[PDB]
């Protein structure tokens, strides 16, 4: 069945949101995330305590970044972004550096994956994101699997509008985890959370999260609206 559902919300008046977050009550088991910014991660770190939620940092690779970080008390990161990728032009082999770095030093990861545009209408996406997995897998622990999550986002999925239909989540996710059962372990892959990320909404979210290989999201847009809660809800 179903690993832990995750929720995330990549934060790229947020008071005012860890105040709804906090007041919220979540029923199922489900595991809450919020990214934040080096600038907001102080003030994210003392007002959010819903017991249900933990804080993310983002690209944040350094071995001194990772151990203050952890001091700080930030146990979580997002590595892999598009916006690493492309603004910051991180190569998968970078990512996989960082990933491997993260997970060395105790950190929960989200590792991103995910094509453009051009690679997809070229129908490349599973020569891409089999590729982007590899990069980091290579680097990786069969026991390191237990501390990284997976995030796909198709690259023109991301803030444009454009959902994927939950048949190109799920076709995605399921390629993604059948590589991952050959290559790793059936066991390591069925423990293993794929997040779908790109364009979800508290709308269209029940639809993705009700495919078969979908295990949570990772939400920029509606996680700064009321709407994240709808979202939440959704991953059970």
């Amino acid at each position: 069945s179903k690993p832990q559902p995750i929720a995330a919300a990549n934060w790229k008046s947020l008071s005012e949101l860890i105040d709804l977050f906090n007041s919220t009550s979540i029923n199922h088991d489900v595991q809450c995330v919020v990214a934040s910014t080096f600038v907001h991660l102080a003030m994210t770190k003392e007002r959010l305590s819903h017991p249900k939620f933990v804080i993310a940092a983002q690209n944040a690779g350094n071995a001194d970044g990772l151990a203050s970080l952890k001091d700080f008390g930030v146990n979580w990161i997002v590595l892999g972004h598009s916006e690493r990728r492309w603004y910051y032009g991180e190569t998968n082999e970078i990512v996989a550096d960082k990933v491997a770095a993260a997970v060395a030093s105790g950190f929960m990861v989200i590792a991103c994956i995910g094509e453009t545009l051009q690679e997809r209408e070229s129908g490349r996406t599973a020569v891409v994101v089999l590729t982007q997995i590899a990069a980091i897998a290579k680097k990786l622990k069969k026991a390191d699997w237990a501390k990284v999550v997976i995030a796909y986002e198709p690259v023109w999925a991301i803030g444009t509008g454009k959902v994927a239909t939950p048949q190109q989540a799920q076709e995605a996710h399921a390629l993604i985890r059948s590589w991952v059962s050959s290559k790793i372990g059936a066991d390591v892959a069925g423990e293993l959370r794929i997040l779908y990320g790109g364009s979800v909404n508290g709308k269209n979210a029940r639809t993705l999260y009700q495919q078969r290989d979908v295990n949570g999201f990772l939400v920029g847009g509606a996680s700064l609206k009321p709407e994240f809660v709808d979202i939440i809800k959704a991953t059970q």
